[PDB]
This record gives structure tokens, sequence and C-alpha cells, in this order.
């Protein structure tokens, strides 16, 4: 309903997040998009730094440019965040 906002967007992909600590999410993107505009989003909606926010795909670094449709696992990650400590 309101407070959830859980009807609209087609084409989609579901990334899992997954904290060093006990802290698990999971987001929704497009499969054309870049992921800044998701990644940024979220940094100033929670409002934080990503240079405490380490994150690990396959355990190796990841960029903003490549689409997960050059990517193509169609979907499910499974990225990992190294936090810094108490914090999220």
């Amino acid at each position: 309903m309101s407070d959830e906002k859980k009807g609209g967007e087609t084409e989609h992909i579901n990334l899992k997040v997954l904290g060093q600590d006990n802290a698990v999410v999971q987001f929704k993107i497009k499969k054309h998009t870049p992921l800044r505009k998701l990644m940024n989003a979220y940094c100033d909606r929670a409002g934080l730094s990503m240079q405490v926010v380490r994150f690990r795909f396959d355990g190796q670094p990841i960029n903003e440019n490549d689409t997960p449709t050059s990517l193509e696992m169609e979907e499910g990650d499974t990225i990992e965040v190294y936090q810094q400590q108490t914090g999220g």
C-alpha cells in the first residue's frame, strides 16, 4: 500500500547484499541501468561515506560502469560488504 509502494517496473533483477557482520538486505534494479544511481542514492538516504562501506563481487572489486546486462548472470547478486565496525 502507501507506506510500501509495491506496484511498478517490469524488467528487473534482485540483488542480495550481505554484510560481514550479520546484516543482510535486498535491492531491485533494471538490467540496463548502471549501478551508481542506486549506490549513491542509498548512500545519501542512509547518510554515509563509501570510504568505509567496502563492497566486493566474486571476492573482487566492481565499478559503476559495468551494467548487469554486460555481465549476464540473469539475477541474484550475492555481493559482500566488508564494513568498518558498527554502522548500518
